[PDB]
Order: C-alpha cells, then structure tokens, then sequence
C-alpha cells in the first residue's frame, strides 16, 4: 500500500463535532455527512474519535497517528457505490461500539475481543462492488471461476480478508503491531473467522453455533467467546432495522438500490433473475422491509438477547416499532 500523507490526516483532525455524541443509540449519520464539504473526512474523524474515546488502541499499543493511518487506507479501498461503502462500515462500528457499552455486552467478552471486533467492523467489506456472492458465480465472472476451482465459494468474504492483511502488512497502518506473539496471532484469526462468518449462506449455521454455546459457556468457554463475536459483527451487519425510522428509511432506499442494479447486470448477461433484485417486479419500500424484519432481522435479534444478551433488548423494540410503521404505510396506501 501507498503511504498516507500529512495533509490527508490534517483534513480528518480539522473536522469538530459539536452537538453530535458518536457513543449515544440516536446518533445521525446521515446528519453528519450532510452538515459538510467534506463527508467522507467527516466519518473518518467519527471512526478516529470513537476508536480513542474507547481507550482500546492506548491499552493495545496503536498510536494514535498508526490508528488514522489504518482508517485512511480502509476509506480509499471503499468504492463509491450506493450502499456497500464507507459509511456502511463506519456506521457498523459505531453500532457494534452501542451494543458493547450501552447493550452491556462488553461483559462477555475481553478487552482484547472488544477492539478486534470494532477494528474488524471497519475492514468486513473492503472494495466490495455492490454485486453479491451469487452473481460471481452464476454469470462466471473472472473472480466466480478462481472461487470455484479454488474450493471456497464466500468469494466476497475472502476478498474482505485478503485487502485487510494487505492493510495490516505496512508498520505504518499495523494497528495490531503493539500485540505480542500468540495474541497478535488470536487477533488476525479472530478478524478473519468474523469476516467470513458475514456470508449470508452461513447465516443459520452461525447463529445454531452461538445459541449452542450459550446454553453452556462453561463447557467450551472459548467457543462461546468466538461464537459471540461473530454474532456481533452479523448483528451490526443487519441493524438498519434497529434505528429511528428515517434513519431506517434512508438505509433501506440505498441498499434497494443495490438489489436492483445486480438485477439489471443479470438480465444483461442472460440470468434470468429473481424478482426481489428486479425493478419490473416492485413499488414500495414497504413490503421488503416488513419482509426482512419478519424473515430475518426479527428473529435473529430476539433470539440472541433471550439466550444472553439481555441487555440489547431495545432493538427487538425498535425493530417492532419499526415494522408498525412500514404496516401503516400499506394499510393506508
Ligand atoms: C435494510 O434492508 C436490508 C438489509 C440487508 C439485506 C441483506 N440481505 N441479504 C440476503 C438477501 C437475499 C435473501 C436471503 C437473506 C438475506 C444479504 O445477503 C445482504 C448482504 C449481507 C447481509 C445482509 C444483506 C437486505 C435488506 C432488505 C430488504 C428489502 N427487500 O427491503
Ligand atoms: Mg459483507
Ligand atoms: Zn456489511
């Protein structure tokens, strides 16, 4: 990787926040972004702020400089597309830092686990094209056949790990250099199973893992702490559905988006396509959603917190407040 230079770091260390508090469950990233020139400098000074207000880089031996040096070459490894960009990652961050201090959730886990899981948010979708894994393979992209004859069809997923290693191989941007022998090795094993457990094909297998080591923890103390740290990086993953509503909203308007142009790029290829990803086939935003939360999202949350994480009870409640709203909007069309 190139080196990041003293006029990109002075650009993120200008930006002031005032009126906004990164740690609260209310904070608008949206609002941010707007409220500058300079959105993209604006979520690496959110990302920088709320990495060194946790106190784990100083407790890891991450200097504040090698800190914004790693948050620089992840942010130009982002692409511009309409949902799968920087601000995904940075808002997924943000969020897992909620569910640790403000969903308690910090108490299952170490200190150790705590900064892997809020370094790993920020690496999880790195130069992702806006194309999801079943594309690469049915319409035999360059990088579909290399999954195939390689043996590992999480193409996406493996792409996210091999640009974190390259990210983590200069001292510059090495925010896991101060860790010592089997704990730097823990810490890059622990990013790269977190990663890799985001493929949605693994969905139910990874959280049938985590419910099973939690009716013990004791049994397999050290499962349970890996189970749980995947679970996270999946729950931030998908916790749209777990904001105020505009907020929500906006989020849902980009990833639709997404699902569409996929659509359009099959058809061009002679895929014929199924009807979530087609533009033909769809009006409102509604019905996806309520889709989504029931299918999904509601699910996923509530059993989690009712196994253990009883303190992240208010996304089940801001999840079904959600979904009441998009309802309304149907039920009075
Ligand atoms: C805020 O909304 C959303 C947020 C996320 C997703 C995602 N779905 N899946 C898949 C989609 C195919 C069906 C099988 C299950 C889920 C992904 O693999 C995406 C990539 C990684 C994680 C989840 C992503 C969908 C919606 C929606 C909707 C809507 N139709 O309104
Ligand atoms: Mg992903
Ligand atoms: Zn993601």
């Amino acid at each position: 990787v190139t080196a990041i230079t003293k006029v990109e770091r002075e650009a993120v260390l200008v930006c002031e926040l005032p009126s906004f508090d990164v740690t609260d469950v209310e904070f608008d990233l949206f609002r941010a972004r707007e409220s500058t020139d300079k959105p993209l400098d604006v979520a690496a000074a959110i990302a920088y702020r709320l990495l060194l207000g946790s106190g784990l880089p100083q407790k890891f031996g991450c200097s504040d400089e090698v800190l914004l040096n790693f948050i620089l070459q992840c942010r130009k490894k982002y692409r511009n597309v309409p949902y799968h960009n920087f601000y995904h990652v940075v808002d997924v961050c943000q969020t897992i830092h909620t569910f640790l201090y403000r969903g308690n959730v910090y108490e299952k886990l170490t200190e150790l686990e705590c900064f892997v899981l809020l370094i790993t948010a920020l690496v999880h979708d790195l130069d992702h094209m806006g194309l999801n894994n079943s594309f690469y393979l049915k319409t035999e992209s360059p990088l579909g056949i290399l999954s195939s004859a390689s043996g590992n069809t999480s193409v996406l997923e493996v792409h996210h790990c091999n640009l974190a290693v390259e990210i983590l191989s200069d001292p510059e941007s090495d925010v896991f250099d101060g860790l010592e022998g089997a704990e730097r090795t823990l810490a890059f094993r622990s990013m790269i199973d977190c990663v890799l457990a985001t493929d949605m094909a693994k969905h139910g297998s990874a959280l049938e893992a985590f419910l099973a080591s939690a009716a013990d923890q004791s049994s397999d103390e050290a499962a349970f702490h890996r189970m749980t740290m995947e679970i996270i990086l999946k729950a931030g993953d998908i916790s749209n559905v777990t904001k105020p509503f505009d907020i929500s909203r906006q989020w849902a308007m980009a990833v639709t988006e997404e699902f569409y142009r996929q659509g359009d790029m099959e058809k061009e290829r002679g895929v014929e396509v199924l009807p979530m990803f087609d533009r033909s086939k769809n009006m409102e935003l509604a019905k996806g959603q309520i889709g989504f939360i029931d299918f999904v999202a509601a699910p996923f949350f509530q059993k989690i917190v009712d196994a253990c994480l009883q303190g992240m009870q208010w996304t089940v409640d801001r999840i079904k407040s959600n979904r009441a709203q998009w309802e309304r909007v149907l039920e009075t069309r």
